[PDB]
This record gives structure tokens, C-alpha cells and sequence, in this order.
């Protein structure tokens, strides 16, 4: 019974971090100068996705309301996108393009980490 | 049997490291998505991202893990040598992307914290 409870919490952990990684993207996406909106619009239909998979599969009370959680915060997250779209908010891609490197670094460190645990 | 346990402490401080830096990265980009960044907050938050990294950097038993903070170290100081256009030139109207950001990261931290407290029973 301790492997069922495993492999759940295991695709529990890789839905939060396939949402991390794409909260990670819109962001990247929100810092450039020239911010891409139908990149923007991909990348958040991908979130809500990733998100309403993660609900529909999840089979732990716990789990199902942090999940309703994110759902809410999200939509409010969304409902103030136009407003950086609309007004830029950097003079070059520099920072963007430097938190993307570094994000990026972070997310495989965790996942680094994580295996080590798995194949233990 | 021991040894695989002190294995697993080592893998676990790594994710602690990583969470805590995650957060901390979160933290300097709330700031700087504000209509007027704080720099005062933000020196402090890059200072505290510093110290976790180094003592990470100093503590991580496992080789690749130890690495990788190095190439977190490198890519941590050049998003440093780009943070004063984003403080001092903010483009931001006003504080709702920000505070919602926040929001939302902090439920994505508390969805990742629970999913691994659920990995970290089921293996014992």
C-alpha cells in the first residue's frame, strides 16, 4: 500500500512541476521587450491544462483542494496579464533572458535531487 | 540500509536548498514587478539568496548536486548584473501582477511541499 500512495504523490509532484515550469515560461515571456502575446496565450492555455489533468487524476482530498487552490490564484494571475502585455517591461531581453538561465538551472537541480530519492 | 539512509538526507537537503532558493528568486521578482521596487528589500533578498547558495555550494555531499550550485552560482550572478535596469527603470502601472504573482507561486510551493511530504512517507 506504501508504493500506491508513491506513484500518486510522484505525479502529484511532476504536475507541480510541469506548473512551475510553465509559470516559469510566461514570466520569461512577460520580461521581454517585445513580449510574444500568442506565446503568452500558448503558455497559459498549457498551465490551465496541465492544471484541469492534475484534478481530474488526483485521488487525495489533500491534494484536490491545494490543486483548487492554484486554480484560483491562477486566475486571478491571468486577469492582470493584458496589463503587462499592454505596457512592456524591460528595454532589452538582458533580464529575461538572465532569469530564464536561472530558473532554468533551479528547476533541473530539484529534479536532480528528486531522482536520487526515486531510484533509492 | 544506513548508508542508503544518509543517502537520502543528502538528496533531501538538495531539495531544500533548491525550494528555498526557488523561493528566495521568487521573492526578488515580487519586488521587482511592484510599481516602485523596493531596492532596500531586494539587497536583502539577493544577500539571503547568496548565503543559501553558499553554504549549499559548501555542504552538498552529492558530486553532480554540488555541480550543479555552481552553475546556478554562474547564472545567479549574471540575472545580479541585470536586476538594476528592471529597479530602476520600473514599468509597472501598479501592484496586482505582483501580489497576484505571489499569491500564486506561494500555492504552487505549498502544492510541491505537500506532493513531496507524500513521497517522503510512502518511502518509509
Amino acid at each position: 500500500a506504501q508504493e500506491q500512495r508513491m506513484s500518486h504523490h510522484y505525479a502529484t509532484i511532476e504536475v507541480s512541476q510541469q506548473l512551475r515550469q510553465l509559470l516559469g515560461d510566461q514570466l520569461v515571456i512577460l520580461l521581454r521587450e517585445t513580449p510574444d502575446g500568442q506565446a503568452l496565450e500558448r503558455s497559459q492555455n498549457d498551465f490551465r491544462r496541465v492544471l484541469e489533468q492534475g484534478r481530474a487524476n488526483t485521488v487525495d482530498s489533500a491534494e484536490q483542494a491545494a490543486l483548487d487552490g492554484v486554480r484560483d490564484a491562477y486566475l486571478q494571475l491571468q486577469a492582470h496579464t493584458p496589463a503587462l502585455l499592454e505596457a512592456p517591461m524591460a528595454d532589452n531581453d538582458g533580464f529575461s533572458e538572465a532569469f530564464n538561465g536561472l530558473r532554468l538551472r533551479l528547476q533541473d537541480l530539484q529534479q536532480l535531487a528528486l531522482a536520487g530519492i526515486s531510484e533509492a
